[PDB]
């Protein structure tokens, strides 16, 4: 058996972040364990985690695809001619480059290995023995061939999270994210389930390269998709991807899906309403995988839904063991994770406790269009203050009088402290805002006011500008109001 | 001689902004002087200034139009499949679109002085005979028919500023920008003479929507295009130009111009190299508009090039008379000029002295690819603190490897006062670049550190994420480079 400083499980964003930041920095000796090298079946991630292999990066590059539908057709406004009936998008040249470049990244993390004095990557399932020593399984089965024991001082958890699925007569005949990466062939007819991000940018997707006469249909459960945004921007979106012809099934839920001769899904919503569809993508959420890892035989415990209670430092109850990322459930962001990552190695090895800060965390929607997003909506910010204030403007970009495209409102909304001027959230829809975000971000974490942000000049002709051009209130809450 | 509080002489974006803040925030009686209603020709500028009119607000619409041809292209890496040769720019429908929405800009303005009962509209050349009046005349010629002579309490002089010339033979076979609004039929071959925005961005419009075979050329004067930005952005700049196809000439003015029988227009280049071009547009500077005012009549100062001499208020040597926008060569922006209005009527109708701070103040290059830039270069930072530290990233983003634009490169540069680590500047080079600068430019209002700037925790996949990832120098100057 071998003697190391650390052992990460785990080698996606934090993980990774953790463990070359510990092997460098400190020159420790640390092992990283991950379940195989290069991307996709049979585990999905690999080597860089969830983000670069099945997450971020594929679906960012997916999404630019997806928005070429609408490039191409609003470029007609502008003077370019071109034969518009011949355009046949084309998925599987889409999945080609986008498997070239996860791989690309793949290789480059095996090399950085190969470059670092005290890292070694361990591939198989990691589990726990007892609080001191992790086991390296041939797989998730509790009796299958153990490959390696490694002794530690410390352990990381870092196992991320995994697709959640639905109870339901037929739950087998549905895909989650994961296998709609590796799809051969576009969908004609789809259904996403679910109101989160994810489903939502899937469903954008899949509208972009389906055979036209083709159609996704987005069920949810609820009233508005993306629960937990800005109430007016949910609004608006839906009208956006309706208007773009996805067609937003609300207080939707499948009951039973069972396959039809012809490979086909059917599928009998709560409603007894019935459809059938080439893929039925589940996006209802995602559990902290954590079940396999034995925590028990350590004395790790988790809560109901297989999160590892960790305090502010990251620390669980076990003390020579933390957990960091997506296990954790605190904010499930790859930024995030690596930051978590970061302050835990100052924590234990730099003997620097720094505790990361989940507050003010901006986030974008890569939806089409999309939304960046930073701070308090305005029911939360109504609660914990006094005065609350509610700024709000809309407008067509010129540009869209143009493109044809008039539906495609920029939405901008911003929630202050109304004692103060305190800027406590803001929330913006249209093209850019998950460029814009970034920076908004930085001018909250900084605290900024009102007065703030009407005092820049702004730079013209921008989207952004709005932001320096809002000074009366729309509406406040004292508690309520609206 | 009539009854006036305030006479504005320039209806363009600082002139209006005063005019309507004095009238329906200040109930005072004003009126406002342009030379034309609606844009175009003879006088291009109209109603509502240059931005509306042949400048901001045209040229953007245009520059969203040529960014297209990259666009269509890029599609086919991520699999959108059409007829490649079916592609052609229709130059006419481009300014007709363009044409008709600032034509509803132009209509609403009108609107405008139908709905503020002290606001009123005199068209004709304004023109000072006295401190207190100013006479409105049928041309620029002194000794033109007096139209109308108001009698004013203030005057506000916001004339702009017009393309300047070369005196060379053949200057009246060239264009400036002011008639590249109204082309025909977009040219073959252009020369785009001149380094300043204007010509970078003119040039980028011509190379998208010119004829196949066609070939726009950028002859500038000196050593590198875009005096006074980031050098090494400049250089990367020219690069991405020339990788578009554009052809970049440097040390490189016209001699004479002659027109071919053909109707082209034959250059010869001091070099002693000739070529013979469809269109040849100056786009060499802008200089004040003050020349016909007659302010030597009201003993007001002028500097030199045409500038009206002003203090930190807009007020000239004489006490009732103010200046501002492009005549008072401060900075040739739209949002300058509008808050300088402001700052005007408060100070003089509000009485509450204000001052626009023209420092930080952040600004776009429309080119392809655009440039979004706030505050100091290092060089200019260098001459004036004892340490300055230099921060930059460059990067190509995951998408352009999939798309054939593997020269478009995304880079920020931070300029820092390293003594507490001060942002100075910040200037990137990118798309969206214009959108994350303007948020940027209110954290450089509120005296962000790095510090603040990597503490912020990133928004992923995104280029403006590149910000919150710089925490060590690339180097210093100590005096001199290190
Ligand atoms: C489709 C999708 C889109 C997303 N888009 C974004 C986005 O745009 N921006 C953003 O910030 N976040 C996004 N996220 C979230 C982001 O991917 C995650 O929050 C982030 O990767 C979490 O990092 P982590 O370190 O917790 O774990 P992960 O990055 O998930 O890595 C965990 C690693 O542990 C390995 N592993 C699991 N169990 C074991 C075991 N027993 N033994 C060994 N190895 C094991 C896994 O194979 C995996 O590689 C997205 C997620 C998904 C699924
Ligand atoms: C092609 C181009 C692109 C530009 N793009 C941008 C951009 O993207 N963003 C940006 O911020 N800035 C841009 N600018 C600069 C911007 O257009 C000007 O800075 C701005 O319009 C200046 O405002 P102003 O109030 O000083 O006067 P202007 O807006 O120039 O208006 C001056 C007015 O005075 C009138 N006039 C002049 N002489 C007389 C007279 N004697 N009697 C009566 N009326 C008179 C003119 O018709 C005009 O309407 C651009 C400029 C050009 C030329």
């Amino acid at each position: 058996s071998r003697a190391y400083d650390l052992v990460v499980i785990g080698a996606g964003s934090g993980g990774l972040e953790a463990g070359w930041n510990a092997a460098s920095l400190h020159k420790k000796r640390v092992a990283v364990i991950d379940l195989q090298k290069h991307h996709g079946p049979p585990h999905y991630a690999a080597l860089g985690g969830t983000c670069v292999n099945v997450g971020c990066v594929p679906k960012k590059l997916m999404v630019t695809g997806a928005n070429y539908m609408d490039t191409i057709r609003e470029s007609a406004g502008f003077g370019w001619e071109l034969d518009r009936e011949s355009v046949r998008p084309n998925w599987k040249a889409l999945i080609a480059a986008k498997n070239k470049a996860v791989s690309g990244i793949n290789d480059s993390y095996e090399g950085m290995f190969a470059d670092t004095e005290g890292l070694t990557f361990h591939q198989g399932f990691g589990a726990l023995q007892d609080n001191h020593t992790v086991l390296v399984r041939e797989s998730a089965d509790p009796n299958s061939a153990v490959l390696e024991t490694l002794d530690t001082e410390y352990i990381l958890l870092a196992t991320g999270s995994w697709p959640q699925h639905l109870g339901i007569e037929g739950d087998d005949l549905c895909i989650t994210s994961n296998e709609a990466f590796y799809l051969d062939e576009a969908p004609k007819r789809a259904l996403c389930v679910g109101g989160g991000y994810i489903s939502i940018e899937f469903a954008g997707i899949f509208n972009a390269y389906k055979a036209r006469g083709g159609q996704v249909d987005l069920a949810y459960r609820g009233d508005m998709i993306l629960r937990g945004f800005d109430s007016e921007l949910r609004k608006q979106l839906t009208e956006q991807l309706r208007a773009n012809g996805i067609n937003v099934r609300t207080h939707e839920n499948p009951a039973k899906v069972t396959k039809n001769a012809d490979g086909t899904r059917h599928v009998v919503f709560e409603s007894g309403a019935e459809a059938d569809y080439d893929v039925v993508m589940l996006a209802i959420g995602r559990v902290p995988r954590s079940q396999t890892l034995q925590l028990e035989k350590a004395g790790v415990e988790v809560a109901k839904n297989g999160a590892i209670k960790v305090d502010a430092y990251s620390k669980t109850n076990v003390d020579n063991i933390y957990a960091i990322g997506d296990v954790t459930d605190r904010v499930m962001l790859t930024p995030v994770a690596i930051n978590e990552g970061a302050a835990f190695v100052d924590t234990v090895f730099a003997n620097k406790p720094r505790a990361t800060d989940h507050t003010k965390v901006a986030c974008a929607v890569f939806s089409i269009p999309p939304m960046g997003v930073c701070g308090y909506v305005e029911e939360d910010a109504a609660k914990k203050y006094d005065q609350v204030a509610v700024y709000e403007s809309s407008f067509t970009p010129l540009m869209h009088n143009i493109s044809g495209s008039t539906y495609k409102k920029f939405m901008v909304r911003i929630v202050t402290n109304h004692a103060d001027g305190e800027v406590l959230g803001v929330h913006m829809l249209g093209d850019s805002s998950p460029e814009i975000i970034q920076s908004v971000a930085i001018c909250l974490k900084m605290g900024a006011k009102i007065s703030d942000v009407y005092n820049t000049i702004g730079v013209h002709p921008t989207s952004a500008e709005e932001l320096c051009s809002m000074r009366t209130p729309a509406y406040f809450y004292e508690k309520g109001k609206r």
